């Protein structure tokens, strides 16, 4: 058929462009870099052609819906839908930072979570036969899910929660910290942790939407670590560089085709961890 393409949200540095460069050297078709400032953008895209490279462009904010929606229209045109789509782009706040908490709350959620959710709402139905998708998460879901009240812990690990009550439990813990009683409705202390406890649970729902809705249609859809990176958010002392982060995400992205698995798996240096 025709042309495939695989595409990187937050693609203009760190382990966004990291896995954009070795999907130009290992994916079979076309490789966007999308990135929110243009600017950055094209700056990454002339990086990587001085490397050899032919990655293409698209601007995308993950939190500007107009933006997605353009995109999603550019993939319908040039491509006739989307075959790799890296969930990549996230953002924290510094260990540091006296922002109150429930601003670092609010604005964490808005693009990690909500983000994220709504370039699956809009690209998730353009995906082929055979596509992959990769949601860069953190070990730290795994981390924030172990403070979590029990009852938190086993509607997060349920197998039977919908996209919509994930929803409305991302947006409890935000109001929660503006009204002064996260902990004591049972919420860890890591705005950042929960949010991705929001993109391990939307994957293991999405997954199960895909197996359900999508059977035969070979799609693989799984979250993910990168492991500590040396980048913009961790800082200068982690101990991968963004050659090493990408690795993981790569390998879920490229899973050959026809593979049973892994599918709605959180994965962590190519192995699968429990939830
Ligand atoms: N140790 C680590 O570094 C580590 C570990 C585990 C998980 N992660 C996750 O790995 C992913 C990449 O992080 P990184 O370390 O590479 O951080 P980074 O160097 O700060 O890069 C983040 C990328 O996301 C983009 N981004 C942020 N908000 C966006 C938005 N609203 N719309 C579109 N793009 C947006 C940034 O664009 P700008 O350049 O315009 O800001 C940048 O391209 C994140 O999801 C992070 O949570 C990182
Ligand atoms: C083997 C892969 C495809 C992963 N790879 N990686 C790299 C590579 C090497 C150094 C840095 C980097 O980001 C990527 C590479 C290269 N330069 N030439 C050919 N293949 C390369
Ligand atoms: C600060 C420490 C070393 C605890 N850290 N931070 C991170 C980290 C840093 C930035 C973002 C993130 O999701 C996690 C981390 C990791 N992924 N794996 C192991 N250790 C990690
Ligand atoms: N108070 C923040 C802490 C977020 C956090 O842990 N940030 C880490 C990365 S996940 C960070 O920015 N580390 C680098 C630094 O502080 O220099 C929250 O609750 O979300």
């Amino acid at each position: 058929s025709g042309i495939h393409v695989a595409l990187v949200t937050g693609g203009n540095k760190g382990i966004g462009l990291a896995i954009v460069r070795d999907l130009c050297r290992l994916f079979s078709g076309d490789v966007v870099l999308t990135a929110r400032d243009v600017t950055r953008g094209q700056a990454a895209v002339q990086q990587l052609q001085a490397e050899g490279l032919s990655p293409r462009f698209h601007q995308l904010d993950i939190d500007d819906l107009q933006s997605i929606r353009a995109l999603r229209d550019f993939l319908r045109k040039e491509y006739g839908g989307l075959d790799v789509l890296v969930n990549n782009a996230g953002i924290a706040f510094k260990v540091a930072d006296p922002t109150p908490f429930h601003i670092q709350a609010e604005v964490t959620m808005k693009t990690n979570f909500f983000g994220t959710r709504d370039v699956c709402t809009e690209l998730l139905p353009l995906i082929k036969p055979q596509g992959r998708v990769v949601n860069v998460s953190s070990i730290m879901s795994v981390r924030a899910l172990k403070s979590c009240s029990p009852e938190l812990q086993q509607k997060f690990r349920s197998e039977t929660i919908t996209e919509e009550e994930l929803v409305g439990l991302m947006n409890k813990f935000v109001e929660d910290t503006k009204k002064g009683v996260h902990q004591k409705e049972g919420w860890p202390s890591s705005a950042y942790g929960v949010t991705k406890i929001g993109v391990t649970v939307l994957s293991r729902i999405h997954a199960r939407k895909l197996s359900e809705q999508r059977k035969g249609d070979k799609i693989l859809l799984n979250a993910c670590c990168p492991g500590w990176v040396r980048t913009d958010m961790a800082g200068p002392k982690a101990t991968k560089s963004p050659e090493e982060g990408a690795e993981t995400p790569v390998y879920l992205a490229l899973l050959p085709p026809d593979a049973e698995g892994p599918h709605g798996q959180f994965v962590s240096e190519k192995r699968v961890e429990q939830w």
